[PDB]
């Protein structure tokens, strides 16, 4: 548990994540760096219980944090946790639009049923988008982190407004683009309100049109639950989590 066990091999992104090998066995992970030399014992200690409460969320669809490193030296925290070797769902989209080629139909119920899932065990405990969405090396999705265009109409004036923003990201991930476009806040509120939005292209089952559709419901109490979304005839064993 120091810094000193592992060797950074490149950085991902920039606080900082790095992609790291444990020099023990020569494990594949990556930490994300925290200066806390800033911080107040206030800041640090809302810190300390933020990292603890990460530590104990174990479930397949939720990105693994396995331990955290202090290194006083630096005032850098060090949060390690599991490799995602697939990126962010926000790249998936790029790329799609770049090479002008949507998504699968079956890659996009995978997301909707391990997303949910995720969901359920976050709820069950108790920022949807898509750069807060990883894959692994296997076709599994999981939940990381931890313009507002996911913004729901009651967010706006709820495990409900958690199904709005899954059915943005479903939508995004299907069309290439988000649901309610907008250049300003104000112009993208009008458009929310309104709950109006294109199909999402024709290459989709209307099945998995519906249930996307449903999510985008106005009102929250006509968007359907998580149990209500596994329940629908789309979602298969394959399209959830394998080791
Ligand atoms: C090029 O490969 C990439 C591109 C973008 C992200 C990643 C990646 C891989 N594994 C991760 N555990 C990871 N993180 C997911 C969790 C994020 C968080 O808790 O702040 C930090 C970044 N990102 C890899
Ligand atoms: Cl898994
Ligand atoms: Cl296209
Ligand atoms: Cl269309
Ligand atoms: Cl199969």
């Amino acid at each position: 548990s120091r810094a000193e066990d592992y060797e950074v091999l490149y950085t991902i992104g920039t606080g900082r994540c790095q992609k790291i090998r444990r020099k023990s066995d020569g494990k594949i992970l990556v930490w994300k760096e925290l200066d806390y030399g800033s911080m107040t014992e206030a800041e640090k200690q809302m810190l300390v219980s933020e990292v603890n409460l990460l530590r104990e969320l174990k479930h397949p669809n939720i990105v693994r944090y396995y331990d955290r490193i202090i290194d006083r030296t630096n005032t850098t925290l060090y949060i390690v946790m599991e490799y995602c070797e697939g990126g962010d769902l926000a790249s998936v989209i790029t790329k799609g639009t770049k090479e002008r080629q949507y998504l699968d139909e079956e890659f996009v119920l995978r997301v909707m049923t391990q997303l949910t899932l995720a969901l359920k065990e976050c709820h069950r405990r108790s920022d949807l988008k898509p750069a807060n969405v990883f894959l692994d090396g296997k076709q599994n999705v999981k939940l990381g982190d931890f313009t507002p265009y996911y913004m729901s109409p009651e967010q706006m004036n709820n495990e409900k407004s958690d199904i709005w923003s899954l059915g943005c990201l479903l939508y995004e991930l299907c069309a290439l683009m988000p649901p309610f476009t907008a250049f300003s806040q104000k112009e993208l509120a009008g458009k929310i309100r309104e709950g109006k939005f294109r199909r999402i292209p024709y290459r989709y089952s209307d099945e998995l049109n519906e249930i996307i559709t449903r999510m985008l419901n106005l009102k929250d109490y006509h968007r359907p639950s998580v149990e209500e979304i596994l329940e629908n005839p789309l979602i298969l064993e394959h399209h959830h989590h394998h080791h």
